[PDB]
């Protein structure tokens, strides 16, 4: 019931009690660990509501006060009457900050309490969604001095009037299969791009075409919009030592903004809740650039560095990887766009874990996602035992809308 | 039930049925994953089903399930258990058992090799000197002048828990660590406590940065005894770099034979508390962990100093740069001296092939992603992208408490 986690580099042992407040299921059993798997009515709603208001009122030191009991009554009244209920602005902000706080795959949670919440629950159309999103984009980007933000569209009702951003992130690049057989641009977005084209988008068929937004309001058929090019801050990639690096013609965008997740607060479901912070360097330079099913540039880069690519044991892939990652960090820092390196981010997360342990009784963390995709063991998180469990409010995966939508 | 795992790089999907045969616990529950936790005297009653399960597995593997030889062996084992409270494995079963413990070892990336294991039967051993002799022969055999061969040596099983055979060393070959009065450490900080025990037992310490530790060997529950492995049997590799000529002046070397000696081998309910085994190194074990962990030799600074990297900010990736150069050095050195070693690309790629074959032929391959993914360059290896299922099959290798914590000293 009381659980210990040990850091094997420092011997510091922490005690976790927060896991006893765990709501949802992990995917694991006593027989099988699924730690590495990517994706493992009125009566339902009141305990969920209660559980949430209880933690809310506890957080503002007013547990069992008049205002607390009155609110539970009011919400109780409203559920019984309307089958759903509405959050106060205060609850909405608390809920969103806590969904981030509870995100076990997020290394950047030291920042959790500095989140700008944009309430877009008064939104009714796709043009309105586009407006809200442009405003979020400009606010978060802040001319390169990035600020964390979330924009929250209206909650699910009967489930046939869902708000959804069909895009996986607000800003991503198009993917195109060619007669050649190869892939131009980002192979991860080939399918979404096809959906855009069949919906009407004139694709310029280039390597780094910022995708348009495909926005769905009120369960209606989704609609296309180009984000003002002037609002999409992009960074050309160069190297502080390699003159040739720029000739690869690589760029990335400054704003990482996940737009396909579902925010659950007090049982209510917010199916459109795009949020953004800022990049850790490895996300772009290791994953986006070097994954075999992504831009897959290691082969080209190693060539230009004239490494011996005959045998895997020369560590040529490893050498190029480091340089590509040096260039990403340098390019962002030179253009004054917020970015964090994996050493600094993981050092912060360890400090955050210690704060959460002493102030909250723990910190759900998924080691598989928290450890950076390069240089794992030279970052402190590699050596830190973590317990993974699901707390609410939460960000959840949800099915991609094209498989769900009834046109 | 059928469980699917996906590779997110290739979209190849595999189906696991093998997990249905898993008995032991993971530490995880429906409410908590303990997948990153390092560490999450049997009755007659508990012993017979364990023996039965094992013997059924053994007889199935040789295509003799339900045969007269199978049934006679169950009855013979049953009788032996009721009469003596334990039983003895036939040589054939011991070999099968030891190979399957390796096959089942979910944290081992080298399992493509599982069917090629030389098993040395040391169950006739009675004394610490006997153990020393067995271990010397294991080292010489496995080393093979640099052309490493996988091996395990199996000492007598647990009886009453008061007569255990144990190798107190965590690996047969390791370097001493010494805590200085000024709080710094000479040698390997991981081995300070064990080095202190050795000294107290009467080892005369040379007190340098790479002193091969003596063996501390416990036979039949007696107090352990010290022995020095003959130096001519300990193959070592001076570390140098293919392009950086100052690298040799760091004074680094490592030993060629990685030989885990502190684990417990479970076969058919029987417990083999001393079962040292060895394969060969994957380069990152030495170049990433042994050299660059902060709590190990911790050489990152000195290497980066010598490379003249910008060290004023982490975001130069200086640590990452030094790290790669050190790992190139380790692979180059071992290759140049004709000592078996495998790089993390080759080893992970082979593991994925192994894993896919096991799914097809066996119905699964339990694997601990946290341990399988190498400690540098994670996602440019195919294992990072492979979903895995972790579960516990027997025969198995298990952790056991350190013997200095449990031993009853006789004096
Ligand atoms: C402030 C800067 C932030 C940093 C440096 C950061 C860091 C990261 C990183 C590196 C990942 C892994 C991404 C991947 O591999 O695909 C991640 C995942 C995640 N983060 Fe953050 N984060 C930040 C802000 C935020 C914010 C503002 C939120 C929500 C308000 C958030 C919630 C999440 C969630 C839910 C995931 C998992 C997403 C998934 O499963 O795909 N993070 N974080
Ligand atoms: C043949 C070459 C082999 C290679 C390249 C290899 C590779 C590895 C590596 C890199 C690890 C992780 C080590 C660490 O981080 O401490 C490991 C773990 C392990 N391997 Fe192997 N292995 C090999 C042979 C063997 C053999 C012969 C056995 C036993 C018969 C074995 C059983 C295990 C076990 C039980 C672990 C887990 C150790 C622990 O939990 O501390 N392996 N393997
Ligand atoms: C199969 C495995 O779970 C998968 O590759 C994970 C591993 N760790 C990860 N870690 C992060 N941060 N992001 C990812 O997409 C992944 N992918
Ligand atoms: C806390 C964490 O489980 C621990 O540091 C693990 C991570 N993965 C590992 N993987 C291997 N191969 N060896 C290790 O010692 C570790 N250490
Ligand atoms: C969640 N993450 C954004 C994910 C972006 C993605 N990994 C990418 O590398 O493009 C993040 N840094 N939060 O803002
Ligand atoms: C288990 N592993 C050996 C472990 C050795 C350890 N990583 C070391 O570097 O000393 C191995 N390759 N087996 O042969
Ligand atoms: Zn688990």
């Amino acid at each position: 019931r009381f659980l210990k986690v040990k850091n094997w580099e420092t011997d510091v042992v922490l005690t976790d009690t927060l896991h006893l407040k765990s709501t949802l299921e992990t995917g694991c059993t006593e027989h099988i660990c699924m730690g590495s798997i990517m994706l493992p009515t009125k009566d339902q709603l009141f305990p969920l509501a209660k559980e949430f208001l209880d933690q809310y009122y506890s957080s503002i030191k007013r547990f069992g006060s008049k205002a607390h009991m009155d609110r539970l009554e009011e919400v109780n009244k409203e559920i019984e009457s309307t089958s759903t209920y509405q959050l106060k602005d205060t609850e909405l902000i608390y809920g969103a900050k806590h969904a981030w706080r509870n995100a076990s795959r997020c290394v950047g949670r030291i920042q959790w309490s500095k989140l700008q919440v944009f309430d877009a629950r008064d939104c009714t159309t796709a043009h309105g969604m586009f407006n809200y999103i442009c405003n979020h984009v400009k606010y978060a980007t802040n001319k390169g001095n990035l600020r964390s933000a979330i924009t929250i569209f209206p909650q699910r009702t009967d489930g046939k009037h869902d708000f959804r951003v069909w895009n996986s992130q607000l800003i991503r690049y198009a993917g195109y299969k060619q007669p050649d057989g190869s892939t131009l641009g980002d192979p991860a977005n080939v399918q979404f791009t096809e959906i855009c084209i069949q919906q009407g988008w004139k694709a310029p068929r280039g390597r780094f075409d910022v995708l348009p937004l495909l926005l769905q309001a009120n369960g209606n058929d989704p609609e296309l919009f180009q984000i003002p090019p002037e609002l999409v801050l992009e960074v050309p990639i160069r190297h502080p030592k390699f003159d040739w690096f720029k000739d690869l013609g690589l760029k990335w965008y400054g704003l990482p903004a996940v737009s396909n997740m579902l925010l659950e607060i007090g049982g209510l479901e917010f199916s459109a809740c795009p949020f953004s912070g800022w990049y850790m360097g490895t996300e772009i330079g290791v994953r986006d650039y070097c994954d075999n099913s992504r831009y897959n540039i290691l082969e080209e880069v190693a060539k230009k560095m004239d490494l011996d690519m005959r045998k895997t044991s020369s560590l040529w892939k490893d050498q190029a990887l480091v340089e590509i990652n040096i260039a990403v960090l340098y390019s962002f820092q030179s253009d004054k766009v917020t970015i964090v390196d994996h050493h600094s981010a993981t050092e912060s997360f360890i400090k955050h874990m210690e704060n959460e342990y002493r102030c909250r009784g723990g910190c759900p963390a998924d080691w598989v996602w928290i450890v950076p995709p390069m240089s794992g063991s030279i970052t402190p998180v590699f050596h830190q035992e973590m317990l993974n469990y699901r707390l609410t409010p939460s960000f959840e995966y949800q099915p991609d809308p094209w498989n769900t939508h009834v046109w």
